[PDB]
């Protein structure tokens, strides 16, 4: 059967319902059975999630290490002689000439004495 | 891209260069009396020149 304009209440087909434009006001129910009532995800959308864009995501609790190095906490307090992360003074730098020694000036401050 | 996103990762991250943030004046702090040495009792850090410290007596 062939028409111009089919005006109906309900339409139901046992094979393809093709159209070079499909228009779903009010509801869409997919092949699994989820009944959408708003706009849908285009492929390659991910840019939207990035800083300040619409539908931004939290990184809180996500896993793995980044290819790029990151600003850490202020974390000097994480190092000590007792910890698995270890640094020793014989590894450390100084501007002082040969036979110079680190000595305290008071006022929290170290210096190269002799 | 993760650039400009917010939150704390469950796995720790390889840090940016940050030695300056361990200064006497910075917003976090470490002191020499906290630090290790392999040197025996009464050994003292002494400079050999060439930027480098050593455990002498
Ligand atoms: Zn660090």
């Amino acid at each position: 059967h062939s028409v111009d304009a089919l005006n109906a209440t309900t339409i139901d087909a046992s094979d393809t319902v093709t159209g070079d434009t499909v228009d779903a006001t009010t509801t869409l129910t997919d092949a699994a059975g989820v009944s959408h009532t708003g706009e849908l995800e285009d492929i390659n959308h991910g840019s939207k999630h990035e800083d300040g864009g619409s539908d931004e995501i939290s990184v809180g609790g996500l896993s793995g290490d980044l290819a790029d190095p990151q600003d850490p906490k202020a974390h000097a307090a994480s190092h000590s002689a007792d910890s698995a992360d270890e640094i020793s003074v014989e590894n450390l730098s100084t501007t002082g000439s040969a036979d110079t020694v680190p000595i305290s000036q008071g006022d929290g401050t170290l210096s190269m004495g002799s």
